[PDB]
């Protein structure tokens, strides 16, 4: 484990949890000991970090809040941590399970800590495509935009070697605020001293965060990325519906299957058929004969059209073989980026997976019937006609379903009548966090239930049938 990463990460956690009512009794965590990992065992600190990175991910009222907490309660809390992390996007957590957190696995925990911190670095918001790129691909263009403006011959393509001598940072800071930061550090020969001078120039903008002189010279990818992220949030230095949701949900799902170039633009990243073909293999090993597949051009250019169409025609047939309903869809439709048909094909893949995993002939009506049976076990809302039923908007039905699965998890004193959009979203957010506490893998947001997006509601119910 890296000494600085541990120290700095804990420091960041200390300031974020500062005076938190629930974990306040331990906030000031030592930056030089195991202390931290033991403090992470009951999932509270991690759950808090998750909500700081992406606000409202976890309805904290589902967490057990006693600081010696028995293993059983720590596992429930850790289920919420693990399953929330899986749905935030940009995070990869396969090597870590609720039990790993309970045991204080240092590498796994610190690994998850970094993923959570990294996911929160930029915060909120073709430009629409640009803003969905990972942190590194938004900051590099930015960093370079300035170095180019500063007429500096150097360019940045990473946050390790390219920033490790302190020169690019010095020019960047001087370009961002000519009045407080000069290019004088460029004249310092000792690189370690230059790094310190650069960070002192950072304090003038209140941006001396995460990075240390030694971490800079060492080219630590994480600490340097975080440093640049914060500088970007405070000193940009720049002079002045249902379809989209399904796309984002499907993107999280497919990425969860670990397809190579993670997806950041659903309506363009599946055109050469490679992502879809990988998914088929991840779901059913040995399904794809890769000797018949056209590979992405090493040159970086777009695959030739006829080659992408062949790849997509193959993807569609593998779907037909598996029982998918794709009668009106063709390879070329996917290659040309058909919104409706690309969503339809991925949906069939997600839908069939639900049927098969729940088998290890499940109709939509069968799922609605299962959901109603569960909800009728002391529920407060109403039975539903189908996953398209408007009543689902209040978010009460989903809480009733959960109440049927585990009555103890649903305290109706915490359930509103969802008479307003805000109250409905709170019911939905509570339902999602409760489902995660049960171990459910959910890729939707509260708004998908409140707006009653049928396919997304079915995905949620299907995840519950599998806990």
């Amino acid at each position: 484990i890296n000494e600085e990463e541990r120290r700095e990460f804990i420091k960041h956690i200390n300031s974020v949890l500062a005076g938190d009512p629930d974990v306040g009794s331990r906030v000031p965590i030592n930056t030089e000991t195991f202390e931290f990992f033991d403090q992470c065992k009951d999932g509270l600190i991690l759950s808090k970090l998750i909500n700081d990175s992406v606000p409202d991910t976890i309805d904290e009222r589902v967490l057990n809040k006693q600081r010696p907490l028995d293993n059983f309660k720590c596992i429930e809390n850790n289920n919420v941590v693990i399953n929330s992390a899986k749905a935030m996007g940009g995070i990869s957590i396969t090597n870590i399970g609720a039990g790993d957190i309970l045991e204080g696995r240092e590498h796994l925990i610190l690994g998850l800590v970094w993923q959570i911190i990294r996911r929160g670095l930029l915060g909120k918001i073709t430009l629409d495509q640009f803003l969905r790129l990972p942190p590194e691909k938004i900051l590099l263009r930015w960093f370079n935009y300035h170095l180019k403006a500063a007429n500096w011959p150097r360019t940045v393509s990473n946050f390790s070697k390219d920033v490790s001598d302190g020169e690019n940072y010095t020019v960047l800071l001087n370009q961002l605020a000519p009045e407080l930061c000069s290019r004088a550090p460029l004249q310092t020969t000792d690189v370690l001293q230059r790094a310190e001078q650069v960070l002192q120039n950072a304090e003038k903008l209140d941006c001396r965060k995460y990075l240390t002189p030694t971490a800079m010279v060492a080219g630590n990818p994480k600490l340097n990325l975080a440093f640049v992220a914060h500088l970007f949030n405070t000193h940009p230095g720049l002079e002045p519906a249902e379809g989209e949701r399904e796309a984002r949900v499907f993107t999280l799902w497919l990425n969860s299957l670990d397809v190579t170039p993670s997806i950041h633009d659903f309506f363009n990243n599946l055109r050469d058929g490679l992502i879809l073909l990988q998914a088929y293999d991840k779901i059913t090993p040995n399904t794809v004969n890769w000797k018949k597949v056209n590979k992405a051009p090493a040159s970086g250019d777009e695959m030739m059209r006829f080659k992408a169409v062949e790849n997509c025609n193959y993807a569609v047939d593998l779907g037909k073989n598996q029982g998918f309903s794709l009668v009106g869809i063709q390879g070329a439709d996917i290659t040309d980026g058909s919104r409706t048909l690309t969503l339809a094909l991925v949906w069939q893949m997600m839908r069939m997976n639900i049927t098969k995993t729940l088998h290890s002939t499940l109709s939509d009506s069968d799922m609605v019937a299962w959901a109603n049976s569960m909800a009728a076990k002391g529920g407060k809302g109403s039975q539903i006609r189908s996953f398209r039923d408007p009543s689902i908007s209040t978010g009460v039905f989903v809480l009733d379903v959960l109440h049927g699965i585990k009555s103890e998890y649903v305290d109706y004193n915490l359930v509103t009548d969802g008479s307003t959009e805000e109250l409905a979203i709170q019911n939905a957010r509570l339902a999602i966090s409760i489902a995660r506490k049960l171990g459910a893998v959910i890729f939707i947001l509260p708004e998908d239930i409140v707006a009653v997006r049928p396919r997304l509601v079915l995905h949620f119910i299907g995840s519950l049938m599998a806990v």
